[PDB]
């Protein structure tokens, strides 16, 4: 029984169980409600889905009362289990603090102790959180986001039809020095767990040497609409509590995007990870802007096509379209000049 | 003899005018960041508004800017001479790093980067619509201005005799400027008139100048005063960078080179932090902690998200630099 037999289950032609999903602070609400007018004007007033808020924190009753009124559909929130916000009894404290007073002027976030228990998070918990349960499909929407363009399709019911597992916008090149032990840690997994490789997996998105080494690509999991079995799955299930022994979220700064990206793209048959050339999408500093002039015009985009980030150098685009044997849009190489 | 703030001192309405070095390609983001500007301040306080590009505007980006700002607007095309390789730096040499750093870091691969960074750096406060103005308000496309600003800036800045404004402010990716520190601090050695007395390097350096911090002031947010740029000092400094060849061979912004200038230059009380002005560009914010500012000026922002004074940012090592009261609350952007 194979990671794909977890989810195939998920592909009759009813209406797929699925839900946005969000993990926010207090402190964000107008952020957030920003967020939210974006995803009801582009595509929820359309197509109508329940949505999710999730907090370390219990929310606001001004925080709950302001989203209500503007999401359209169905609005649930919830709050999440210590053991799932905490340091592991295995974790040194003491060593992870040093990290951080080391690292505060390092790297971005990196002396932020609530952004690695935010990282952890989301990549081994968050798909497992009660109110995720119902839900075979989930829309991953962090406030400060806009959405450029109409979306006029159920993306779920897309996936869903169309049989994919794992679909995003932008992808790019991680900082090393965030994830130093990363891949050596996800390569020891494999070798480990040879069944676990899908004999069409995406490694050639992943690296360049056949595997040797990791160039840093990844998917950036702000945005993700993707099918919650893949992560329910034993390999991902094995693959996070790997990582989570390992210390990487705390010894180093793991974030949830490298983590969800090399899963996806080793233990699934490739053709299951999709990319939405046609969504407009943009997470503070790198946009998604379709480049086909009909999808940019038929769906009245309010971006600048030449600030797709896709095919600049330091996005991961050229490197996924190639991985993929996609046609790469006819002035790709304007986007590295 | 004549000092740097000899240069400046003359210019304490303003002649001021706001800046943008933009392309054609990004005409959605600046009429944003245009109808952010004219909301928050443009149509209280008007300015003259210079737009500039390495290319020629097109006629429906002039029209279109034309009618979204209030104020005069002008259009600039750059001389040849400000954006292009000069003749002393090793164009394969160039092409060579840039095809190697194309995925290691932002803008690692890219040519056009380099020669904006250069410009930004020594070019555009000599452009030709410049001249008249002693007064720059820098404004980039996709900006944000979360509040209301109700006092004309540059009037504040000249009867402040202030000369350097700016908001946010990071710690440089390192790999990009590997040997600026170095080059700065030989040009210092061999020029010590230009480090004023009153400076401000510990906002730059924690051991007194022998190694760069990395911090520096976000220039894609700056109001400061053109005769900073135009005095001997920084012409000096600028003909040091630019022949040293790190603009092309590493990869120098403007940023850390008008940072670094502004901090040994100039004595402290001429560089000024606008707690109170609300902004962003992707992805960091500057919104006023203080609540009077912000209810006073119905910001839109989270005070929450406030870069200022978290890790990454050189909030704190600026206050310290400058002996300002830091928030009581600081601490809680590091958690
Ligand atoms: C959980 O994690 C914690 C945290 O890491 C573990 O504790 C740490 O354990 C390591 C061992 O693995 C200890 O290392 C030894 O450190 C001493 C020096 O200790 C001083 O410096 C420390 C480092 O300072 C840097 O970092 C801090 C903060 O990050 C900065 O502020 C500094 O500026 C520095 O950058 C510092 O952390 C220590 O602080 C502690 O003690 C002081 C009092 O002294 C207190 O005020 C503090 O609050 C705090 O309590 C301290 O100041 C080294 O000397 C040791 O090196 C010897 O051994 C090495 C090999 O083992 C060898 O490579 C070295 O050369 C050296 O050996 C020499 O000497 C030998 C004996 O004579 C000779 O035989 C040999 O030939 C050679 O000549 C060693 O590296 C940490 O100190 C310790 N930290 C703390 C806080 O306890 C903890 O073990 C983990 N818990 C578990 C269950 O695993
Ligand atoms: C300009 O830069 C190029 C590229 O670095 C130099 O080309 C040489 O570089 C190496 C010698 O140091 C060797 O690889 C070759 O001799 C040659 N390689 C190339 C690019 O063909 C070149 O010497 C530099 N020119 C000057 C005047 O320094
Ligand atoms: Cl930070
Ligand atoms: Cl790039």
């Amino acid at each position: 029984k194979t990671t794909m037999d977890y989810i195939t289950p998920s592909f009759k032609a009813g209406k797929p169980k699925a839900c946005y999903v969000t993990l926010v602070r207090n402190k964000e609400l107008k952020g957030l409600l920003s967020s939210i007018k974006y995803v009801e004007n582009k595509i929820n007033k359309k197509f109508p889905y329940p949505w999710v808020f999730l907090n370390d924190e219990p929310f606001t009753e001004e925080f709950k009362e302001a989203v209500t009124k503007a999401v359209s559909s169905e609005v649930k929130f919830g709050i999440l289990p210590k053991e799932h916000w905490s340091y592991p009894e295995w974790i040194n404290q003491t060593k992870a603090a040093e990290i951080r007073a080391d690292a505060a002027t390092k790297y971005i976030y990196g002396g932020s102790e609530s952004y690695r228990h935010m990282c952890r998070y989301q990549s081994g918990f968050f798909w497992r959180h009660e109110l995720l349960e119902e839900y075979d499909w989930y829309w991953r929407v962090e406030p400060d986001i806009k959405l450029y363009c109409d979306i006029n399709y159920d993306v779920f019911k897309w996936m869903q039809e169309n049989e994919k597992v794992y679909g995003f916008t932008v992808s790019i090149h991680e900082y090393e020095v965030t994830i130093p032990t990363l891949w050596q840690t996800s390569m020891d997994f494999i070798k480990k767990n040879p069944e676990y490789l899908d004999e069409n997996n995406l490694m050639s998105f992943l690296s360049n040497d056949n595997g040797k080494t990791y160039n840093l690509c990844h998917f950036w999991s702000n945005f993700e609409i993707a099918n919650l079995n893949l992560w329910r799955s034993p390999a991902y299930r094995e693959y996070f509590d790997t990582l989570d022994h390992q210390g990487g979220f705390f010894y180093e700064r793991w974030g949830d995007a490298p983590v969800h990206s090399i899963a996806a793209a080793l233990f699934l048959p490739k053709d299951k990870i999709h990319y939405f050339s046609d969504i407009g999408y943009h997470h503070p500093p790198y946009d998604n802007c379709p480049l086909d002039k009909e999808v940019y015009n038929s769906n009245n985009c309010e971006c600048d096509q030449g600030n797709d980030f896709t095919f600049q150098g330091y996005s991961c685009g050229k490197e996924y379209y190639d991985a993929q044997g996609l046609v790469k849009p006819k002035n790709w190489k304007k986007f590295r000049e």
